[PDB]
């Protein structure tokens, strides 16, 4: 007794973005408008060949042109900028949280009242209280929550998240876990003049905002709810030879991040181990009898991966689709893939709600250099 | 059968560690206004002086130095841009300090670090990518395939935040052996004195200090093989009604900056007795004194108060206003800092118990909320 039977499963998935629906196709000559660098056309002709090769159609973003009217320290790269991101973050975080948590619950069936825990995970911003008090007052849930703040884990949280809600819900009986994962990739934003970070620019043709929620509990009342996924394990792991592939420092100009390390070719040349450590206890090594959802750093880290296992094109066919629909949304992007694959799963009638194939992995893949898979079991669908 | 530990998460082991600067209190409203050049104040002196005569304090462990003042002149200074000086000193400082507890409960354990799964690291000074349990993870050696969680920003209420956290982790993954390092290095407040608009900075500044504490927690403890402390029974976090801004961190260019909206001595005494009814009501525990306490020293005042709203004679709080007077604040890590001075001074005296002869006892983690965590534990029995 005192404590959960079987395994914790995603009982609902929800998803929120903001209003300003923004076209790559535009990107860059907004981009270099915006940001008065119209003269250097040397990284114009670079950046465009990025989002014209960065498989993306359309992303949200918070930032909209006014904002950086009032905020034009956000126009410039190495000039104090800190808390004209952060009187934007520290409440417009909890905000799309607030959103993807409502359409979660919505799903859910069941009242707020009966949410026993809450995850909130963000790399943009940092305040105290955190997000999780910002998001428990917004919501109304229960005062007695036990919370979680994840702060600055970067694109892995996604699946921080789900190895920690698996133990929080399977721990405790009948406790209900509100997992949310809202960023605001106005974290990374700065002045395009500057031959001196040509990564951040990357980084700009890829990033978009978004909120993502999941409810997450064990032993499911069949009754109010619908199981979708049974997270069976979480797994973290530091790749060999990845000593600062991705460094972050926030500093008064914001979170300045550098690479050091090719990451695409270090996720293919070690996924293939992650994959045979976490399926072991099942016996699989064949890939493409598993359904896919994996954090789509960019396009062809997902391309040199889809090469290097030897997969089929439908595997990463929801991954590349929230690339291309939302683009990176940081660690709630694997959210945003669950749910698509999902969705897909009905709107194909596959026997399962992982497209049809019974066991799943979910990868995030962050600084470290940090891998989190975590392997899921499906769920029937009549 | 499953694949989870049977029993409750017992602590396995515990270390502390505290720079090498020793900073006496009787000493400390004169430098500290002097290396400011703030003596011309001689209010806020006289505020200052009476604040460090009355906080029971008497050392503080400090890792800013007056030779590390001289190299950030911008920690002399109130708000002009700040940040970067700090961020220089805690992203490296805040995982060695860590390190230099967690050895020493590695030496404890017994245990190779090779057996250690799952990691913990728990700080509210400074923010960097990778985290402090990467560089943690680098420093002490520990396999790549650890499990890390990182607890940023969760003011003072981390040491039991990490303790409800670690319970889990042991109680699920069977075999698995958590060690959870809380390393603050309370520089982020130095600010200089020159400020008549904010007189909570001084009170925040004659408490805090520096120090890092780490502990070994796993359920089902082999008896050959490890020594169990204390089991970690239950552990809560509840928000207090009618708590808006009491504690209010700000993360700006200049620092943390923290302004107090709400008396959080009054704030706890007049909630902590519905916290120690719901958390030992499965056990019929109604009388204070029957447990063993460590509350977290925000202060002296807070202290008092609780003693004095539920009554409890002075011994309760001997070990925690024993921490308080030698260490002073130092956040999270304090309530950890007292877990180890109780066993300790239980073994001083032959008590019955690692809890000063007591069954079950009470940890206590006041922070920004306000938050109020409340774990419930219970000591071991020793010869
Ligand atoms: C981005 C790539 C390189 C795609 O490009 P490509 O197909 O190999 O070649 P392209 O014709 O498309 O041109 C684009 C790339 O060309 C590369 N390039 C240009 N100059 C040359 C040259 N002389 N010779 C060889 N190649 C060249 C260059 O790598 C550039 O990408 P970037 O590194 O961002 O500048 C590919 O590596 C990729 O998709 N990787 C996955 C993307 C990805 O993981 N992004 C995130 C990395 S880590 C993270 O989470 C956060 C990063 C970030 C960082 C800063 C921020 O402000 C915000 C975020
Ligand atoms: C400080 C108190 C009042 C004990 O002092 P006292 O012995 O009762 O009175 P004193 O004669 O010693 O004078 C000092 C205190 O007296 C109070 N006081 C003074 N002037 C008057 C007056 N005209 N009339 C009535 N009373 C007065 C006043 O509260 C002042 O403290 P402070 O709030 O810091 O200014 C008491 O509030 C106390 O110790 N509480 C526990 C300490 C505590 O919880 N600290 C953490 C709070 S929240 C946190 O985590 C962060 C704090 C922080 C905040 C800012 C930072 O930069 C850094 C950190």
């Amino acid at each position: 007794a005192q404590r959960a039977k079987g395994p914790a499963t995603v009982l609902a998935i929800g998803t929120a973005t903001p209003a300003n629906v923004v076209y790559q196709t535009d990107y860059p000559d907004y981009y270099f408008r915006v940001t008065k660098s119209e003269h250097m056309t040397k990284l114009k002709n670079k950046f465009q060949r990025m989002c014209d090769r960065s498989t993306i159609k359309k992303r949200y973003m918070v930032l909209t042109e006014e904002l950086l009217e009032k905020n034009l320290s956000l126009c410039t790269y190495m000039e104090p900028s800190l808390d004209a991101r952060q009187d934007i973050l520290v409440p417009e975080v909890p905000k799309l949280g607030k959103e993807a948590a409502d359409e979660a619950i919505a799903e859910w069936g069941r009242p707020k009242s009966e949410i026993t825990h809450l995850i909130f995970c963000t790399t943009c911003g940092v305040d105290m209280p955190g997000a999780d008090y910002q998001l428990t007052k917004l919501l109304g849930l229960r005062s007695s929550v036990r919370r979680t703040m994840l702060y600055q884990q970067g694109c892995f949280g996604g699946g921080t998240v789900l190895r920690l809600a698996k133990d929080l819900a399977e721990n405790n009986a009948g406790a209900r876990v509100l997992v949310v994962c809202s960023e605001i990739t106005t974290a990374v934003n700065f002045r395009g003049p500057s031959d001196t970070h040509l990564d951040l620019l990357v980084g700009l043709a890829l990033f978009g905002d978004g909120a993502a929620a999941v409810i997450v509990g064990a032993d499911p009342d069949p009754t109010l709810e619908r199981p979708l996924f049974q997270i069976v394990s979480g797994a973290q792991t530091i790749l060999p030879d990845s000593e600062g592939a991705i460094n972050g420092h926030l500093r008064e100009v914001g979170l300045t991040i550098r690479l050091l390390k090719d990451v695409p070719g270090l996720v293919s040349m070690n996924i293939e181990k992650c994959l045979m450590e976490a399926f072991a206890p099942m016996g699989i090594h064949d890939w493409n009898s598993i359904f896919w959802i994996a954090h789509p750093g960019g396009p062809t880290i997902l391309d040199q991966v889809e090469a290097k296992l030897g997969l089929k094109e439908e595997k990463l066919k929801s991954t590349r689709a929230v690339l291309r629909e939302y683009g990176n949304m940081s660690s709630a992007c694997v959210l945003f893939i669950l749910d698509e694959v999902r969705k897909r799963s009905m709107e194909e009638g596959k026997t399962t709600t992982g497209e049809g194939f019974d066991w799943g992995v979910l990868f995030g893949f962050g600084p470290g250099f940090t891998v989190e898979t975590v392997v899921l079991h499906s769920m029937p669908i009549p």
